[PDB]
């Protein structure tokens, strides 16, 4: 089996990617933020607090004949940005881009947080982490990936987003149109129950690469690029005017600036991040203050190669019995 959808920027920024999930019988299509970063698939639904729901489209299970009720089971997730939401869980038919898996963890929301209520185009998270970080008490629940997974034609999924434009995920088989030269494959450890690897370091604009070991996890659910301070420093070094805001919350830039280009290391390949991909906007409307898409992982506790970076890329999520990352220029 194979499956193919496209994911969609949610905003002007790619703030995140939307993409349309089928759920239950007939098919309730809800349009998810697929996470690499996390393992529940929840779904906003008509169990969701009204008064936490705002223009979102609900997963009703009584309309499903597919959907049971998994009896006993519940749910709580907190995230790295402090959202959060928790529910209960059924079981259904869940199909991506053509592939189906049945007896699928569909986690029903009964709360979600601010943020969630407040992000009318997200209707729910597909977790694409580990199972090992599924958060369902007392029998832990696989993700849409692993129970798909014997049945794809390779064990594998990938990720090519786009810049400002739509993209695709495809699960159990590799486009080789959809990126340039080759792809390459680097350790992956499940020890935290991510896709963490170690990048082999990094270069800013035309300047020279810098070959050290940076630890960090493949998030398609995180909207920027955190690395260590030192790294940060160096790139925001190079703007002129630049500098970290403790009242915004990260480095800012004047608008008017060009931002030089990133690069990053996969074993002996390198990806470059062109610095367009690094403007995030004004921090607020009119501001000519602007804010960048590269941010210190200092005091997150590890770094995320998130949107900004992974959207430079096509990017192989190998599930093999021993988990690797491919990463490609497109």
């Amino acid at each position: 089996s194979t499956g193919s959808a496209t994911t969609t920027p949610i905003d002007s920024l790619d703030d995140a990617y939307i993409t349309p999930v089928q759920i239950g019988t007939p098919a309730q299509t809800l349009n998810l933020d697929f996470d690499t970063g996390s393992s529940d698939l929840w779904v906003f639904s008509s169990e969701t607090t009204a008064s936490e729901v705002d223009g979102q489209t609900i997963y009703t299970p009584s309309k499903s004949t597919t959907a049971k009720l998994l009896s006993g089971a519940t749910w709580s997730i907190s995230y790295g940005d402090g959202s959060s939401s928790s529910g209960d869980v059924y079981t259904d038919t869940v199909s991506v881009g053509g592939l189906t898996v049945t007896g699928q963890a569909v986690e029903s929301a009964k709360k979600v947080s601010s943020s969630f209520t407040e992000d009318s185009t997200i209707d729910g998270l597909l977790g694409l982490a580990f199972s090992t970080l599924n958060t369902v008490s007392p029998t832990q629940q696989k993700t849409f990936f692993d129970n798909a997974k014997a049945s794809l034609d390779s064990p594998v999924f990938t990720a090519d987003l786009g810049y400002h434009a739509p993209g695709t995920y495809n699960f159990g088989f590799i486009d080789t149109t959809a990126y340039t030269g080759s792809i390459t494959y680097t350790a992956v450890s499940t020890k935290q129950g991510f896709w963490e690897w170690t990048s082999t370091g990094y270069a800013v604009g035309s300047g020279t690469f810098k070959s050290t070991s940076i630890d960090g996890i493949a998030d398609t659910g995180t909207t920027l690029l955190y690395l260590p301070a030192t790294v940060v420093s160096a790139y925001w070094a190079q703007v002129s005017g630049a500098k970290s805001s403790s009242s915004v919350g990260g480095y800012v830039f004047p608008c008017s600036a060009t931002l030089p280009s990133f690069t990053f290391g996969v074993g002996s390949a390198r990806i470059v991040i062109p610095g367009d991909y690094i403007d995030f906007g004004p921090i607020s409307t009119g501001s000519s203050s602007c804010f960048g898409g590269i941010q210190s992982s200092a005091g997150i506790g590890i770094n995320i190669f998130g949107d900004v970076a992974l959207k430079a890329a096509f990017v192989v999520f190998n599930g093999a019995t021993t988990p690797t990352l491919g990463f490609a220029s497109k």
